[PDB]
């Protein structure tokens, strides 16, 4: 009857496959700006770079505790409310339908259920007697580990955020507190990392008639009631992960090229050993945290509460059914996954330090010494272009004898630090022997040059601190 026309229609709905679900972020073209700036102990490059990141998913994170609109085999329309992913449900007469669920320990036939109307409560409350008895059946007697997915991203812009984790992260990047102010100045690195434990998933198997979804009820061509269209079509919830996600903001005051291996390091297993760089950044970081799966919670404190945000809820077991945190559309015409291409630009700021140091001298040779030391002051224009300022220790080529100490300071936007260091022999045409001589010396935090001996045989050592 109408059905047979529903059927057809649907199969009739020409619409732009990939690109209605396309949308792209602000915009902002190429700039270049690089500074550096001198900090009372390390010289400070920043280097902001135009970058882009765009993204191509099936997969659509549940921000929400309530759902609502979310249950599994839910028809939300294709519209500005889905890609925000803030769908609109509609909601009039829903035909039964089949399900799956991947759960260890059950025999075939009892990994399906049948649905008679589709609906939150509906469907929530078949899945969940299910898992009732799997609990006490299967779960309670084994160990099941839920499945684990990390996704992480150093933070520069709520767009990129929003681009990377969902559209709708807006409200718990907020809740994160994110400094982008200080990642853009310098002060600050952010990385932000998802944390899913999948439990379970119901999913819903192929349909092999576009009208099988429906029943013969009411407004069945007429459907066109609000904006169902070729241009506004519909789409159903093809699987809805459960279980339990954190999103975790990890803020480090540290400007050092380590961070993002010392936040792997404890996002991992990894015991962190005192005195090490590592330790360093990770005490000076804030780690703040949103969980899910009665609602959404945020948590704050130092690093050693990470451990624990991960390892909770790791064995799948009653007292929680898990909350949806992820679900999967597809189209109603065909198998056709519904993937949402997102895009945006965002500043990238990069940060480089410098240490500041020391370049000691000491002279107990039995000889006269002469220093020829001189370096670069490295500074940037306000074009961003490289200048070189050059300058020489203001004892260079004076003669100098034991007992003869220094101590030259040396800020971190020192470049081409060079040292040659000869003494007099006292030899008839061969009146000076260099001792030492180097060029492009690695600024170290302590560098102690001494030489010794005699002029005959003149000893040096170069000694590095940079602890």
């Amino acid at each position: 009857m109408a059905n047979k026309a529903v059927n057809d229609f649907i199969l009739a709905m020409n619409y732009d496959k990939k690109k209605l679900l396309t949308h792209q972020g602000e915009s902002i073209e190429n700039r270049f700006i690089k500074e550096g700036n001198q900090l009372p102990d390390e010289f400070v490059v920043i280097e902001r770079k135009k970058r882009s990141l765009s993204t191509n998913t099936s997969d659509i994170s549940v921000t929400a505790t309530n759902d609502s609109r979310l249950y599994p085999g839910a028809l939300l329309v294709v519209d500005e409310t889905l890609l925000e992913n803030n769908p609109t449900l509609l909601a009039v007469d829903r035909a039964p339908m089949t399900y799956s669920i991947d759960l260890p320990g059950l025999a075939s036939s009892d990994s399906f259920l049948q649905v008679e109307d589709p609906s939150n409560s509906s469907v929530r409350g078949a899945v969940n007697d299910l898992l009732a008895k799997w609990h006490q059946d299967y779960g309670q007697v084994n160990n099941v580990p839920a499945r684990m997915q990390y996704e992480k991203i150093t933070a520069h812009s709520m767009e990129q955020l929003k681009v990377k984790f969902g559209s709708d992260f807006e409200k718990t990047g907020n809740s994160l507190d994110i400094d982008f102010n200080s990642v853009h100045s310098g002060e600050k690195q952010i990385q932000i990392v998802n944390f899913k434990q999948i439990y379970y998933t119901v999913s819903v198997d192929a349909v092999k008639n576009p009208g099988d979804v429906f029943q013969d009820t009411v407004t069945v061509e007429d459907l066109k009631q609000r904006g169902i269209s070729a241009e506004r079509p519909l789409v159903y919830i093809s699987s809805v992960a459960y279980g339990r996600q954190v999103y975790l903001k990890l803020e480090t005051t540290s400007k050092s090229d380590e961070v993002e291996a010392a936040f792997e390091a404890l996002i991992k297993g990894v015991k962190v050993a005192p005195q090490t760089e590592w330790k360093q950044i990770l005490d000076n970081t804030e780690v703040k945290a949103v969980i899910l799966g009665s609602g959404a919670r945020v948590v704050t404190g130092k690093v050693d509460m990470v451990e624990d945000l991960i390892q909770e809820g790791s064995r799948f077991t009653a007292d929680h059914p898990g909350l949806p945190i992820s679900y999967t559309t597809s189209f109603l015409r065909d198998n056709v996954v519904a993937t949402f291409q997102n895009s945006t630009d965002y500043v990238e700021t990069k940060v480089t330090a410098y240490r500041n140091g020391d370049l000691l001298l000491d002279h107990s040779g039995a000889y006269v010494a002469q220093y020829y030391i001189t370096w670069d002051e490295l500074s940037y224009n306000h074009q961003g272009k490289e200048v070189l300022t050059p300058k020489a220790w203001d004892r260079n080529g004076q003669d100098l004898t034991a007992h003869f100490t220094t101590s030259i300071p040396l800020k971190g936007n020192v470049r081409n630090l060079s040292v040659k260091i000869r003494e007099a022999t006292g030899l008839a045409w061969e009146w000076w022997r260099t001792v030492y001589e180097k060029t492009d010396l690695p600024l170290v935090r302590k560098r102690t040059i001494s030489i010794w001996g005699t002029t005959l045989y003149p000893q040096v050592e170069d000694k590095v601190e940079n602890d």
